[PDB]
This record gives C-alpha cells, sequence and structure tokens, in this order.
C-alpha cells in the first residue's frame, strides 16, 4: 500500500542519513589516525631532536644559537602536535563507548532505545565537533613552529656556508688546531679532528700538500647536508600539516551539516536485516578506528 511505501522511502533516509552521521565523523578521525599520524615522521623529528647538541662545542658561537633555536622551535611543533592528539583521544574515549552502546540498543527494539540511540549518536557529534575545533588550534601552533624552524634553518644554513668557506677565520682555525694536532699524534700515526673526523698522520702533517683542506671540506660539508636534509623534511611537514588542517576545517564544517539533518531525522523506523547491518557495520568501523588511535596513543586496556 502507499502507506508501506512511504514508511520504506522514509526509512531508507534515515539509514542514509545515520551512516553518513557515522562516516563523516570517522572521516574526520581518519585524518588524526591516518593521515596525521602516519604521513609525517614524527619519529625522525624525534630521533633528530635528540640529537641536536652532537658536537655543540665546535661550532661557530653563531652558528650554535641558531641550532639551540631550531631544536627549540621543533620541540615546540611536536609538543603541540601531541597536544592536539591527546584532545582527539579524549573524544575517542567517549565515541567508542557510545557507539557500542549505540549497537547493543537494537536489541529488543522499541521507541525508546531509538531516541536513546538519536541522542547518543547526536552526543558522538557535537563532542567531536568541540574536540576538533580545539585540536585546531594546537596544530595551528605546531604550523607556526614548522614555519618558524624553517626561517632559523635557512639563517643556519647561510652560516654555515661562511663559517666553513676556505677563507674564513673559522676554517683557518680548523686548519691551524688540526696542523697542532698532528704534531702530537706522530707517534699514534692518527689524528682525531672536528666533528669526529679521524685522519692519519700524514694527511693531517701535509706529507703530501694539497691534501688536508679536501678531508676537512667533505666532513664539514657533511655537517651542512644533515641541516638541508633536516630543511627539507620541515617544510614538507610544513606543507602537510597545513594541509591535513584545511581537509579538518571542512569535515568539522561537514559533522555540524550531517549534525543538524540528524536532529530531525526519526529513528524509530522498520530497520530490516540489511539495514541493521549497514549501520551497526558503520558504527563498528568508527570503533575499531578509535581503538586503533587510542591503542598507538598508549592506552592500555582494549575495549
Amino acid at each position: 500500500g502507499i502507506l508501506d511505501s512511504m514508511a520504506e522511502i522514509v526509512a531508507d533516509k534515515t539509514v542514509e542519513v545515520v551512516k553518513n552521521a557515522i562516516e563523516t565523523a570517522d572521516g574526520a578521525l581518519d585524518l588524526y589516525n591516518k593521515y596525521l599520524d602516519q604521513v609525517i615522521p614524527w619519529q625522525t623529528f624525534d630521533e633528530t631532536i635528540k640529537e641536536l647538541s652532537r658536537f655543540k662545542q665546535e661550532y661557530s658561537q653563531a652558528a650554535s644559537v641558531l641550532v639551540g633555536d631550531i631544536k627549540t622551535l621543533l620541540m615546540d611543533s611536536q609538543d603541540k602536535y601531541f597536544e592536539a592528539t591527546q584532545t582527539v583521544y579524549e573524544w575517542c574515549g567517549v565515541a567508542t563507548q557510545l557507539l557500542a552502546a549505540y549497537i547493543l540498543l537494537f536489541d529488543e527494539y522499541n521507541e525508546k532505545k531509538a531516541s536513546a540511540q538519536k541522542d547518543i549518536l547526536i552526543k558522538v557529534l557535537d563532542d567531536g565537533i568541540t574536540k576538533l575545533n580545539e585540536a585546531q588550534k594546537s596544530l595551528l601552533v605546531s604550523s607556526q613552529s614548522f614555519n618558524n624552524a624553517s626561517g632559523k634553518l635557512l639563517a643556519l644554513d647561510s652560516q654555515l656556508t661562511n663559517d666553513f668557506s676556505e677563507k674564513s677565520s673559522y676554517f683557518q682555525s680548523q686548519v691551524d688546531k688540526i696542523r697542532k694536532e698532528a704534531y702530537a699524534g706522530a707517534a699514534a700515526g692518527v689524528v682525531v679532528g672536528p666533528f669526529g673526523l679521524i685522519i692519519s698522520y700524514s694527511i693531517a702533517a701535509g706529507v703530501v700538500e694539497g691534501k688536508l683542506i679536501p678531508e676537512l671540506k667533505n666532513k664539514l660539508k657533511s655537517v651542512q647536508n644533515f641541516f638541508t636534509t633536516l630543511s627539507n623534511t620541515v617544510k614538507q611537514a610544513n606543507k602537510d600539516i597545513d594541509a591535513a588542517k584545511l581537509k579538518l576545517t571542512t569535515e568539522i564544517a561537514a559533522i555540524g551539516e550531517i549534525k543538524t539533518e540528524t536532529e530531525t531525522t526519526r529513528f524509530y523506523v522498520d530497520y530490516d536485516d540489511l539495514m541493521l547491518s549497514l549501520l551497526k557495520e558503520a558504527a563498528k568501523k568508527m570503533i575499531n578506528t578509535c581503538n586503533e588511535y587510542q591503542k598507538r596513543h598508549g592506552k592500555k586496556t582494549l575495549f
């Protein structure tokens, strides 16, 4: 009959809205779970931060100051990324229990359980909008610190090019120290130079002319290359975090729009077996995303 046809269309509309609600929320979480946690090499930044003090006493005073400023700024970018992560973690801890209640409310269904499901899903979306907008502020400061680190790294590149050029007083003082050390290392046959360099007594003492400078230049180039590598990594990371932040603004707005349509949706509809599977499966998929995310970020128990 006519009434039945209308009921079926309303029920399919409800399934569509709900499935969209959940997938939209899950899609925003994946900008953290998949994009931000896996695309940017946070562990590489951590290992880098831990090693920036190596050979610190060997740099010129001016390069040393920039190295210290760069370390401090990368530490802040990491810090603010982990602050965004905790806020998202808080949303996940709540979303998982509410999505599990949602799935369970389908059992021995009735109008009260449908009304419970509707407000429970709306809370997941509302909490998501609130937490994701707070985390957006953290991502912006993470981004600003990567951008500031890029300016400092450009200034260090210019500083190191000066210091490491053959005519500078810094470079000349490095050679003079190796010459002095060559006499003390003659019996050993070995001379320990700058930035971990180890060279033979013959090279350090100039036994064959024109051979010490190139060896020293080679080692300094390796130091300069470490910072060019880091510079490339910071620039890419700044663009990727900005791209994630922009997609998050779009998805947070998409959560708000689907939340409004969910608010005017009847949940107490006749869900056939295929409709129940579609909704239950959507909710379970987001629960698995929340569990994978909280586990990566240290949660010890598994929901």
